[PDB]
């Protein structure tokens, strides 16, 4: 959702930042930002857009605080314009939380996915699909934490929301079953990580989350295991399968 006097501008913009001419869509940036302070004051909903939109160039260049800087700026700028509960502050709460995400401050961009995916739920319905990416998002800033009974439910919960809206043949089903299938790993789950390999690797295999990829999972699970002969059947079936 971007306004019709921000259509032009966000798309050259975010043109000049993806072929690396930052030195042009910088103060293409801060001249709008000047030109709709002085025609609609710096509280404005369109304000705090072009502070979002500035604030992806800038995690372009890796300045990150400047970008956490304007996306603080545009959030405070939503929840007085239009409100703690409106989808645009969900968007720039998740922007502040896969910029802190990205830097290793997981705890601190824990809250802001937590916040992020509660007015999510408002809006949508707690069985959404947006609502199964947020969990994705949020059960992996606290896999990096430890967290692995929060990360558990936090990736079951969205695969049930991505199997019964979307069916049991999504790419985004295959993935959370992957991502699941790692944290099971990491706890040493082995029997629960095992079944997941299994389902995606027959579902790739049908179709065709790789088919190649999945079989290096299985053969380091069954090494780490002690599943010895196993580990090297399915090593020799990954090589075979690069190929």
């Amino acid at each position: 959702e971007i306004p019709a006097r921000l259509r032009t501008l966000h798309n050259l913009v975010i043109q000049y930042a993806s072929q690396g001419r930052y030195e042009v869509a910088v103060p293409l940036c801060k001249q709008a930002l000047e030109d709709l302070e002085k025609t609609s004051g710096h509280d404005h909903p369109d304000v705090a857009t072009m502070l979002n939109i500035l604030a992806l160039v800038y995690r372009d260049q890796n300045k990150y605080k400047d970008a956490a800087n304007l996306l603080n700026d545009a959030l405070a700028i939503r929840e007085k314009t239009l409100g703690k509960d409106h989808p645009a502050v969900a968007a720039t709460l998740n922007n502040l939380a896969v910029l802190y995400g990205k830097r290793g401050k997981y705890k601190e961009a824990e809250p802001l996915c937590k916040r992020a995916l509660e007015i999510r739920e408002k809006v949508l319905g707690k069985d959404h699909p947006d609502v199964a990416k947020q969990l994705n998002n949020l059960a992996l800033l606290c896999q990096n934490q430890g967290k692995y009974e929060e990360v558990e439910y936090y990736y079951q919960r969205a695969l049930e929301i991505y199997q019964t809206k979307l069916g049991p043949d999504d790419p985004n089903v295959a993935k959370t079953k992957n991502n699941l299938a790692s944290c099971y790993l990491k706890q040493g789950k082995f029997k629960q990580a095992e079944t997941l390999y299994k389902e995606i690797l027959t579902r790739a295999h049908e179709r065709e989350p790789t088919v190649t990829t999945t079989l290096k999972n299985l053969g380091a699970l069954y090494r780490r295991q002690g599943k010895f002969e196993a580990a090297e059947t399915l090593e020799e079936a990954a090589m075979r399968s690069r190929k």
